[PDB]
């Protein structure tokens, strides 16, 4: 008849799951649990409404739809890009979450890891193969939760002050899922008092925004931020620029028959097919760029009462443990998406003129003086025109500006204001990587190791890569359990604003180093803001 | 002795025979080349010396031009060696000629030395500028002149005929004209004149390079630890007028240019000297009150602009710096510094020192300096902070202006040779933390180690002979090289220079290229926007 392990009652009703095989043994999975009412029709752009209770048994036996989003077509059929594309049908009916728990169900409350996917706030899905939670749960005996949240215009189009499209509803989707975890994770054996958020890129930025938003902060205990931070130059937008982008998108799809009554404008937007909005999404950006996304969280005083930078500097973070880090080559992946002279299919040995033009694309919407300051710091004036050095320098510009230095600033300020911080740099290039060698260890390619994907027998990772993945899963689960990645062996010291110690994650044992590109990040974090103001 | 009797255009001279370890030389010291700029002639351009009857006694140095006397460390060798060693006088426009003995009967290349001293001090009579060893060892003619310094040489009420400014530079030019007309009577070749100078003397050399009336008076140029494009070597017309006006007020004179200068001319020379430092707009190091003014006459534009717009084909220049250009100046005002301790400053003192070492810039500019010269992995290490502030002062005032001059001249047709002088003299009296300080290559260029009464090592005597050979080789041919390894020319791309030390030449790339990109390429854009 029924497997009692695969049957769970939550607040809304009864669920039926599936028993998953893993290389290490069985795991219980409840995939596609509805946590909100479908944000369709009149509910497009609105905050999520909690899922109404149901009679009978909901089959949570497969991943639900991917939230409607742009699909990348830069390199069709190429594994390096297709691995990030939707692997389920697109739909606005997409507010579902997933729970993995050990088989049999834990008998005592078990620490919970909650994953928030990245994707520049315009893409992503909890169903991607690289976010498969079965290996972590089996290997480390935690409960793992992941949720879908609205992206692009559907999640982050904002007419600030309006009731019809207030913005940040994609973040409210995440918060509702976190509230669902608090109310229901115990039914799966999870400990609601030991919830660790973790996420990568825009997912890491989301984690940070939940840290800085008091209504979210009560819903979790620890945080992990991989290759992303809320204080990046891409992760938030001001109210005026958000209104300008939303108004231009409406104009590009014929609404209204520009601006005017917000209620009328949104009502017209709600009549457009979802794909019509997606087709014009990228056109509302003020200039050609890399690492910039049209509809992102808006700083409007509500979800974020101030800029993440201000909230970080003004925050008391005693009692908080965070784990943060970057990959070795954060900037390289983004260059083939607009920087002149770049391609995955050649060595991208750019000229000096291409480097100077690339700086304006990688640092958009700054004064000519600011761009000259960037050129000053990233030119080797003994080799100003060397194509190989210019390629790596532009990668450093984009990676430092968008990822490394925002992460370093967050790590240093949190540590100085009471938090226990652990920092890493991920330095192993996967044997299965399909991107060219010049990209190094690109953005996003630590995730598969954190999730234990090398343990999948159908994949062809080396044996030592499987050992490496098991080590990383152990660090992450140790942190979730205790707030300390170290095993209760070379030790991982906390990051502090003074000593600035971090560890290198690679096939070799831990190596302790100092400074997350300290000289470069002093420019981005300490001087360049002063320049932009004067 | 007929070798010591010379007739120049103005009349007859009697010189003196001098001893060196390598043999005798002929010296003619204290030759008047201008009418004494006294009384009504104060602040005015020099007038050529009128002819005289009889024989001028040219056997001893003449008076030092009126100037401030350093009293930071009284009796200390390291400072006293720069102080006046003859009586001060406004009657000071004299020059000196050294020739081989017996006097050359064939035209000999001429070296003309212009002393430094921040345009406020200096004298051709200082022991460290003794030309006897260069003349004997390398068989050149050596000429050095006194020129007016301080307010007497560079007080300017721009537009006025009573105090036009730059008359100290005109003193140098008049001496250069005197060389053209008279050096052949000593055996010198007026068609082979090489200017060399250090610090403000090097800045002076560069200004003669950029002023067409001076360009026809010499052939090659050597610029040691100085350049005309520094932040200290020139002043704008408005600031010069403000400084001249403030000086008058400080000495009890009214604010009309004719009445102001007339009152200034009634004051004793020492009175002007006593108030010279107070007309500066703020407390600082490496800033001087009365310097050349850019008013469109001697300099038709800023030295920076003239260098960028110039065609320098047919020019050969020798330029260079010492290893630690900034250290000497730190004890003259940076908080926490002294020659008598290790000067291990704090972060707060470093930040205060930046405003002293980079005066009269915006707060944003100062923050940019702090950014580039902070090691953000060791932001508060006192030894690093000491070295960093020395780099700030040295790069801003000497190294990067020299690097900019070298690169632009080379890219625009000149043949440039660049050095870094890295030997600390065994006789140096300054503390070890100062390294190889500003000004302490001069004694080696002039062959002072050859003086047996001094305490230089045998190695240092050979080193000095090497340096004299490079300098004289350059004066003779425009190329310091002997027929080593070779000293390659400096170019804007390769940026090659040599290290001058006891060891053989080593070729290196970049005169603090990363730091000087900040000072030369970025910081001007920041200050203007
Ligand atoms: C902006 O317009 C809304 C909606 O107005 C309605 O839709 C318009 C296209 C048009 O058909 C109007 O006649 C409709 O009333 C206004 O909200 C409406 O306000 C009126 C007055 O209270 C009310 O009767 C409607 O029910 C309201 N509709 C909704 C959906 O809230 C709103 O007041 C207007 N604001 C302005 C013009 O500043
Ligand atoms: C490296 O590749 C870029 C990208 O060009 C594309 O990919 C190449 C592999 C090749 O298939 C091209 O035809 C593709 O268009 C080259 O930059 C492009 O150059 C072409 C013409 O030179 C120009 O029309 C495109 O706009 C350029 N694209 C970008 C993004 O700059 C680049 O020249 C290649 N480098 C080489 C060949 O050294
Ligand atoms: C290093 O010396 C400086 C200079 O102080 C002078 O020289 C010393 C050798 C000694 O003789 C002092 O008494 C002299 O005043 C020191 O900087 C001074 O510090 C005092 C306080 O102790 C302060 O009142 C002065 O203003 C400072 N002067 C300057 C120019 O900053 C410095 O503290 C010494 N460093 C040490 C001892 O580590
Ligand atoms: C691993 O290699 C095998 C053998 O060629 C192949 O069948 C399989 O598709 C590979 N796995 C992946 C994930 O590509
Ligand atoms: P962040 C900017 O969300 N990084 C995303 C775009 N990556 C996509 C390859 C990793 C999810
Ligand atoms: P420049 C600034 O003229 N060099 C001076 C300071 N030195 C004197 C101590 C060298 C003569």
């Amino acid at each position: 008849r029924e497997d009692a392990e695969l049957l769970v009652t939550v607040r809304g009703g009864r669920l039926r799951g599936i028993r998953l095989k893993t290389p290490g043994g069985p795991v219980s999975a409840f995939l596609g649990i509805p946590f909100a009412e479908p944000p369709m029709g009149p509910r497009r752009f609105l905050p999520p409404e909690p899922k109404q209770p149901w009679s009978g048994v909901v089959d949570a036996t497969t991943f639900q739809s991917v939230c409607y989003q742009y699909v990348d077509t830069l390199y069709p059929g190429f594994e390096g890009t297709e691995m990030w594309n939707p692997n389920r049908e697109l739909s606005e009916d997409c507010l579902y979450l997933n729970v993995w728990t050990p088989y049999p169900r834990p008998t005592s409350p078990t620490p919970v890891l909650v994953w928030i996917y990245g994707g520049g706030f315009y893409s992503g899905a909890s169903s991607l193969d690289v976010y498969d939670g079965r290996f972590l749960v089996q290997a480390e005996r935690t409960v793992l939760v992941s949720m879908n949240y609205r992206v692009g215009a559907f999640g982050f189009l904002a007419l600030p002050g309006s009731r019809e499209a207030p913005g940040n509803v994609g973040l409210l989707d995440q918060r509702l899922a976190l509230q669902w975890v608090q109310e229901n994770v115990a039914a799966f054996g999870g400990d609601p008092t030991s919830v660790t958020l973790f996420g990568e890129s825009a997912g890491a930025a989301s984690v940070g925004m939940h840290l800085l938003s008091p209504p979210s902060r009560g819903l979790f205990h620890r945080a992990v931020l991989q290759s992303g931070a809320p204080n990046g130059p891409w992760a938030t937008v001001g109210m005026g620029e958000a209104r300008r982008r939303a108004t231009q998108l409406a104009h590009l799809v014929g609404c209204p028959p520009t601006g005017g009554n917000d209620t009328e404008l949104v009502a017209c937007l709600r009549t457009r097919p979802a794909q019509v909005l997606v087709n014009h999404e990228w056109h509302v950006l003020p200039q050609e760029s890399v690492f910039r996304f049209s509809f992102v969280p808006v700083v409007d005083g509500d979800f974020l009462s101030d800029t993440p930078e201000a909230l970080i500097n003004a925050g008391d973070f005693h009692g908080l443990q965070v784990l943060v880090g970057v990959v070795k080559d954060e900037g390289s992946y983004f260059l083939v998406y607009g920087a002149p002279g770049f391609s995955k299919d050649n060595e991208s040995l750019i000229s000096r003129a291409e480097f100077l033009a690339g700086v304006r694309v990688g640092v958009p919407q700054v004064s000519d003086l600011a761009a000259e300051a960037v050129v000053l710091h990233y030119t080797d004036w003994l080799h100003p025109e060397d194509p190989a050095r210019l390629r790596e320098a532009l990668s450093d510009v984009v990676g430092d500006h968008n990822v490394v230095c925002p992460v370093a600033q967050l790590a240093g300020r949190l540590a100085a204001q009471g938090a226990r911080v652990y920092a890493y740099v991920f330095e192993h290039r996967a044997s299965t990587l399909s991107w060219p060698l010049w990209m190094g260890v690109p953005h996003g390619y630590e995730i598969e190791f954190i999730f234990g994907i090398p343990l999948d027998p159908s994949r062809n990772y080396t044996a030592e890569e499987k050992i490496f993945a098991q080590r990383l899963m152990r660090y992450w689960a140790n942190f979730a359990r205790t707030g300390d990645p170290n095993e209760p062996a070379p030790q991982w010291p906390p990051y502090t604003a003074g000593a600035q110690q971090y560890v290198s994650l690679d096939l070799r044992p831990l190596e302790v180093r100092r400074g997350l590109r300290a000289q470069a990040c002093a420019f981005w974090n300490r001087f360049l803001p002063k320049l932009l103001s004067a």
